[PDB]
């Protein structure tokens, strides 16, 4: 964490990058500070230009702006001033560290004219402004890949080789990828620009009076906003100064009940928010009303703006945050080793110097495959396209193989796993001192007063909704209801307010006047005569509050003076049902050893509650909550762990969370290993969790749904959201279908490509050295494929192989065994080299062969290398290798259990049994294509038989070693050296705890 300032120069490091040609990948490489050194032209309080490591190095403009001189920039969204006291830059956010609640509420009147110009100019605009990028930035930043350099100066080689066409083809490839690339990055840029944006018309008083209308970019910390009395979204954060607010912060919890917001407490000691969250009114939450009771109206004081709010963290973590296939020594050494033995051989065997330059250039691009990442992408398309077919869509194509080695789910709980909302469970009437018992749906009970309330005590609110719906009681003197009895109309009504939580409602019938009382079960009871309500009210409600559930007492008498003298009539139960598909869902998981973790911003008892039913704790598996006391500074903090009725499972908290992660770091390890609940959880917290998961070398992926839950779908490795707004922005998936049934089938199409992208890439690499093996074959003896030839392998065989062993599907259930998770495994390295000491034996005695026949006359060496043609070495060599290549194809791709059987996908089989057919047509039929391939058209018909015998003994070779290979590699493997011990860090944590599990 250390900084420092830069300061005719620019002229000579653009002069020296661009003569260079590849110092920005030098730049770009381990060393970057010599390029920004010379560039930068090297003090902090003098500069132009900063630099800052964080222990890592980053570059930064200082900005400028005058009021009168100002000095400023932005880094990770949060900006920054230049003091003068200290002589040095400081963190805006920190400015006013400290302040005292009452220096809030000296800002009751609002701010000056002047006082509000230059604390703009040091705070900023209120906006969250998204730096999208032009397409030559994006260009330059999301499209530097060096493979890409590679594939450019293949193509431009090949144009200095007369291999027009196959070039062409890999710039069509490479330029339409490159195309799509950018305008995706940059229309994921703008939506999310668009979602960030905000706009409104706010109200700010002065201390002149004649409260102005300003846009909501205007805000500074110190004026106060005059909150709305009907409502609307929450511009900033703020603290509540002057009256009480009802807010809906399903944005930071997730859940949309009403909050209630007080004043804040006048007096001295620091105003934190983190303590005073009761009291402060956060940007994005949605205001429901706001009621002063005291002065006009209601006064908010700003405190944050811009990224400094809590959305505006969220936000700057979002825009802040397979892989072995790049191995670079082995393909290195092995180019370098074989151009090497072209120079001495090509000087061995006479010809110009350009010639030898052109052809041991040309080796290092049939050693690594410029068409490599294309055959890669094949097979994500195809499963991009089946998961279209089925709701799921992706962004991303190639984070889909993460998916297959997917092995930890977090799981949002409101709208995810249970309804985006409460039902009613039923009503609990009671005639005496004893509850009557439950009954399921209202609508089976007398016609007493009980179901009149229930049908008629409303505000017509998703509650009374749902009250209302359950009963049936029709709507059609404020109303009548109809039953589906008597018509009962509602006489007189009074408001439910919002300090005293009843709502009462007189009623009449042609049947005297009769008022019901609705509000929460202790106060209602408490108003209630004792002498009918029953000695167990504090167990009956203890026994729903402590499992998740929410109750409501229904209280009446016969017509203050009505909400008075009241009797309890019974007991309203509201639950958030789990969605009909989720515990089929959570046990498939559970069954394959996918570990499944609740993530809520939620209270810890529904969270429990809801975790217990829909499976992910079985009912035999312990359950302990671990509770962190905040540290007394008398005392440090200190854990407590409480078990519950009865693997084992923690339930972890919110604060308590950041407890662990801030004062117990060497225990969190073990907490994090085997958690499954987190309750009360923000959204940066969300973040914080999924990212140390993944410090555990876990991959993440999270189903969240709402808006609180983005960063940690950016975060997850593989992120999937059930709603079309709010959420999809970040996520790399996005269903249309809103339940945990996209997230198995997501994982089976993962599979697919980590599997297909396997089989693709051990393809490709076979492709690329056995050609080059071929190609030094006729290089010992002055010879080359030919321009036909390597068409015929490069475009035709390549392409129509490749794409078509992309096209198989899952086997459409979940085993135990994931797919390997690195390309440089033993068993494909084995596999790789095994085959190729196969296809070079077939090669090499193909050609000791046709050497050891009557008919055969040697090529003379005095003539250049495609004047050769046609040949019988070429001939020989190419028939050999043709052949091969489809053998290859075809024994590299595999079935079960993470696709279908190989024999499903006909086209493939077809496109083989026609290629094959064509190739040995080729070899036997005399003089169809042998005009363009320049082949010699052997004439002994023994001898073809003989080549024929050779290719299928490779067939049954490749054939039979792939399979013994796959069915007995893994029993050696495991009988040398059984120690084993995975050096992935939660089997390791797995490990220490099962032999001594840490908490007694
Ligand atoms: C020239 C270098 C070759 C490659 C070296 C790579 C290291 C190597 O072999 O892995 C250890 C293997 C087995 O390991 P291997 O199959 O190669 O893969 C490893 C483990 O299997 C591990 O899984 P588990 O421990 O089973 O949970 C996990 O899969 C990791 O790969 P991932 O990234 O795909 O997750 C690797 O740490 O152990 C033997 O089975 C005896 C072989 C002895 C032969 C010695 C080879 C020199
Ligand atoms: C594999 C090898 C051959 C790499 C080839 C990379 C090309 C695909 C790149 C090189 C130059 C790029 C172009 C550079 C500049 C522009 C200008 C741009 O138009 C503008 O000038 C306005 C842009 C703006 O105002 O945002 C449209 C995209 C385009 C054609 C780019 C599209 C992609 C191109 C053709
Ligand atoms: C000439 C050279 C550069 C070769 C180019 C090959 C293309 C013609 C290939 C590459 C990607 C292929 C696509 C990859 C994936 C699909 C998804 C596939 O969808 C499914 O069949 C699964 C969905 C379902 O059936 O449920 C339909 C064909 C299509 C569009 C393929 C059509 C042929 C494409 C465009
Ligand atoms: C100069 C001579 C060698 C002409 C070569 C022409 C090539 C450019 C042609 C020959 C065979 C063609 C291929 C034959 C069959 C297919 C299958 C086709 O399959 C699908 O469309 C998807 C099938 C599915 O999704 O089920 C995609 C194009 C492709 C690879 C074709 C792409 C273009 C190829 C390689
Ligand atoms: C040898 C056979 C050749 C087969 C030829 C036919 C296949 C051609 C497919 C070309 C790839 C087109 O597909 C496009 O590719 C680029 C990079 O490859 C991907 O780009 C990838 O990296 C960029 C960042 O670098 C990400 O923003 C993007 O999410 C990711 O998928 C695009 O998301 C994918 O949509
Ligand atoms: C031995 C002699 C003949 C070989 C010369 C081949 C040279 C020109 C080749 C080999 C590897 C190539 C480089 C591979 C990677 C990159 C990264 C890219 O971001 C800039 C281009 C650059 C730097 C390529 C330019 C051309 C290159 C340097
Ligand atoms: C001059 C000598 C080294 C010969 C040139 C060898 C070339 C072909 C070597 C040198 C460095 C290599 C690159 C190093 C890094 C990567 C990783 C990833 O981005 C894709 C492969 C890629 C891009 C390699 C491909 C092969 C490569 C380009
Ligand atoms: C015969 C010679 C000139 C080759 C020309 C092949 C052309 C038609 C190829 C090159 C790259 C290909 C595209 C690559 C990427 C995609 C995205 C995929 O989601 C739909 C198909 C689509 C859009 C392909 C269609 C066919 C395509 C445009
Ligand atoms: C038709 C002439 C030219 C010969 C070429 C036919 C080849 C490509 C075809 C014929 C039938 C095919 C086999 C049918 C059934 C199976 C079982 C399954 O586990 C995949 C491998 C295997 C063994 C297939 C491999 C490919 C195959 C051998
Ligand atoms: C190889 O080179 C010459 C070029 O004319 C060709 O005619 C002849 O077949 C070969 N030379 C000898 C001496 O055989
Ligand atoms: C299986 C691949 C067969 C390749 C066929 C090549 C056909 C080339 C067309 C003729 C071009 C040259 C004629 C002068
Ligand atoms: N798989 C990429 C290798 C492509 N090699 C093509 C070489 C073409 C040589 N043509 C020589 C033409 C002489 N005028
Ligand atoms: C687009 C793929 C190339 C097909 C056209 C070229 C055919 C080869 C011509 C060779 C002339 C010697
Ligand atoms: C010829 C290159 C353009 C092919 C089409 C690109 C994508 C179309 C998406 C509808
Ligand atoms: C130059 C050909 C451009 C094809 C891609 C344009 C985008 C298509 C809609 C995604
Ligand atoms: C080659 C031009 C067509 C590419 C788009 C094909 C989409 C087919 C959807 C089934
Ligand atoms: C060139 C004709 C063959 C194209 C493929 C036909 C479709 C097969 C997959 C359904
Ligand atoms: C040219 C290779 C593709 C041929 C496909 C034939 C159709 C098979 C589906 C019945
Ligand atoms: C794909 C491998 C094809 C092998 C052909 C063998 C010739 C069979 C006809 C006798
Ligand atoms: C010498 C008579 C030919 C024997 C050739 C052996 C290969 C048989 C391929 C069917
Ligand atoms: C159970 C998998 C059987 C695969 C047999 C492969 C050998 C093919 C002989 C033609
Ligand atoms: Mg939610």
């Amino acid at each position: 964490v250390r900084l420092s300032g830069y300061c005719w120069r620019v002229i000579g490091y653009h002069v020296v990058v661009w003569m260079m040609a590849g110092i920005p990948l030098l730049l770009f490489r381990w060393k970057p500070l010599w390029g920004v050194r010379l560039r930068l032209r090297p003090l902090a309080h003098a500069e132009t230009l900063v630099i800052e490591i964080r222990d890592q190095l980053f570059t930064v403009q200082v900005q400028t702006e005058a009021i009168r001189v100002l000095r400023y920039y932005l880094f990770q969204g949060q900006r920054y001033i230049w003091i003068e006291t200290q002589q040095a830059f400081y963190q805006v956010s920190l400015l006013d560290h400290g302040r005292s609640c009452d220096d809030v509420h000296r800002s009751r009147h609002g701010l000056s004219l002047q006082d509000q110009m230059v604390r703009k100019a040091i705070y900023g605009p209120n906006v969250i402004s998204i730096p999208v990028k032009s397409y030559p930035q994006l260009l330059v930043d999301e499209a530097l890949n060096p493979y890409y350099g590679f594939q450019a100066f293949s193509i431009a080689l090949w144009l200095a080789d007369h291999y027009y066409w196959y070039a062409l083809c890999i710039f069509l490839i490479s330029s339409i990828s490159i195309c799509l690339s950018l305008y995706k990055t940059r229309k994921q840029s703008q939506t999310l620009r668009d979602m960030v944006k905000l706009s409104m018309r706010v109200c700010v008083c002065r201390p002149g009076g004649e409260e102005e209308w300003v846009d909501s970019s205007e805000l500074v910390p110190g004026d106060c906003l005059v909150l709305p009395q009907e409502g609307g979204l929450m511009p900033c954060d703020a603290a509540l100064v002057a009256g009480e607010c009802m807010v809906n912060e399903s944005s930071l919890t997730g859940e949309s009940i009403p909050v209630l917001k007080t004043a804040l407490p006048e007096g001295l000691g620091p105003y934190c928010a983190e303590t005073h969250r009761r009291h402060t009114l956060f940007c994005g939450t949605l205001i429901l009303q706001a009621r002063a009771y005291v002065g006009p109206h209601v006064l908010a004081v700003v405190t944050r703006t811009g990224f400094c709010t809590a959305k505006g963290g969220l936000v700057s973590s979002i825009l802040h945050p397979k892989h072995s296939m790049k191995f670079v020594a082995a393909l290195s050494v092995l180019a370098l080793l074989g151009t090497i033995y072209s120079i001495f051989i090509l000087y061995r065997n006479r010809v110009p110097l350009n010639e030898i330059v052109i052809r041991a250039l040309d080796l290092v691009t049939v050693v690594v495959p410029p068409a490599l990442p294309a055959a890669m992408t094949v097979c994500t398309l195809y499963a991009q396209s089946r998961l279209r077919r089925q709701g799921i869509f992706c962004i991303h194509p190639l984070r889909i193989n993460l998916g297959g080695k997917l092995q930890l789910v977090c799981f949002d709980k409101t709208g995810t796993l249970t309804e985006d909302g409460l039902d009613v469970m039923g009503v609990v009437p009671l005639k005496g001192q004893a509850f009557l018992p439950l009954v399921p749906e209202p609508r089976r009970l007398p016609v007493g007063p009980l179901l009149r309330a229930l049908a008629t005590c409303h505000a017509l609110d998703p509650m009374d909704l749902k009250m209302v719906e359950s009963t049936g009681w029709v709507l059609e003197v404020l109303a009548v209801m109809r039953p589906p009895p008597v018509p009962v109309s509602v006489l007189h009504r009074f408001p439910f307010s919002s300090a005293l939580q009843r709502m009462s409602v007189v009623v009449a019938w042609p049947g005297q006047p009769e008022a019901y009382v609705k509000g929460s079960p202790e106060l209602v009871a408490g108003l209630c005569n004792p002498e009918t309500v029953p000695t167990d009210f504090a167990q009956m409600l203890q026994s729903y509050t402590a499992a998740g559930y929410r109750v409501v007492a229904l209280a009446s008498k016969p017509l203050d003076t009505v909400e008075g003298d009241l009797s309890l009539l019974g007991l309203l139960v509201m639950r958030n049902l789990l969605k009909p598909q989720t515990t089929p869902v959570i046990q498939a998981l559970r069954r394959t050893r996918i570990r499944a973790v609740m993530v809520t911003g939620d209270n810890l008892q529904t969270a429990v509650t809801v975790a217990r039913g829909c499976g992910m704790v079985a009912p035999q598996e312990h359950l302990i909550i671990v509770h962190a006391t905040h540290p007394e500074r008398g005392q440090p903090a200190s854990l407590e762990f409480l078990p519950m009725e009865s693997s084992r499972h923690l339930a972890l908290s919110g604060p308590t969370f950041g407890i662990i992660v801030k004062h117990f770091p060497k225990l969190l390890p073990k907490v994090l290993v085997q958690g499954t609940v987190f309750a009360r959880m923000a959204p940066e917290q969300k973040t914080e969790l999924v990212c140390e998961l993944q410090k555990l070398q876990y991959c993440v992926g999270m189903c969240g749904d709402g808006a609180n839950d983005c960063g940690a779908l950016k975060a997850a490795d593989v992120g999937i959201s059930l709603s079309q707004a709010e959420a999809s922005v970040v996520s790399p998936f996005t269903s249309s279908m809103a339940s945990i049934e996209c997230v198995p089938m997501v994982i089976r199409e993962g599979r697919c490509s980590l599997d297909t992208s396997f089989s693709v890439f051990k393809y490709m690499a076979l492709y690329s050295l056995t050609q080059f093996i071929s190609v030094l074959i006729l290089y010992t003896i002055n010879t080359n494929l030919g321009d036909l030839q390597f068409l015929a392998i490069d475009l035709v065989i390549t392409t129509t192989v490749a794409v078509l062993m992309s096209r198989t599907g899952p086997a459409l259930v979940l085993g135990r065994v994931r797919p390997p998770g690195a390309l440089l495994s033993v068993p494909v390295l084995s596999s790789l080299l095994l085959q190729m000491v196969l296809v070079t034996g077939v090669q090499l005695g193909g050609y000791f062969l046709t050497l050891a026949q009557p008919w055969f006359v040697p090529l003379n060496r005095t003539v250049a290398a495609p004047d050769n043609l046609p040949n019988y070495e070429n001939t020989v060599v190419f028939s050999l290798s043709s052949f091969q290549y489809l053998i290859l194809a075809a024994a590299v791709s595999k079935g079960a259990p993470f696709r279908r059987p190989l024999y499903t996908n006909v086209p493939f089989l077809v496109a083989l049994a026609l290629l094959s057919s064509v190739l040995v047509g080729l070899v036997l039929v005399p003089g169809l294509l042998q005009g363009p391939l320049a082949l010699r058209n052997i004439t002994d018909t023994g001898f073809k038989l003989l080549l024929l015998g050779l290719v299928t003994l490779n067939f049954v070779g490749a054939f039979m070693l792939e399979s013994v290979l796959d069915q007995c590699l893994p029993a050696c493997l495991r009988r040398l050296r059984p120690k084993r011990a995975s050096k992935k860090r939660f089997k390791q944590l797995e490990r220490e705890l099962a032999e001594q599990p840490w908490p007694p």
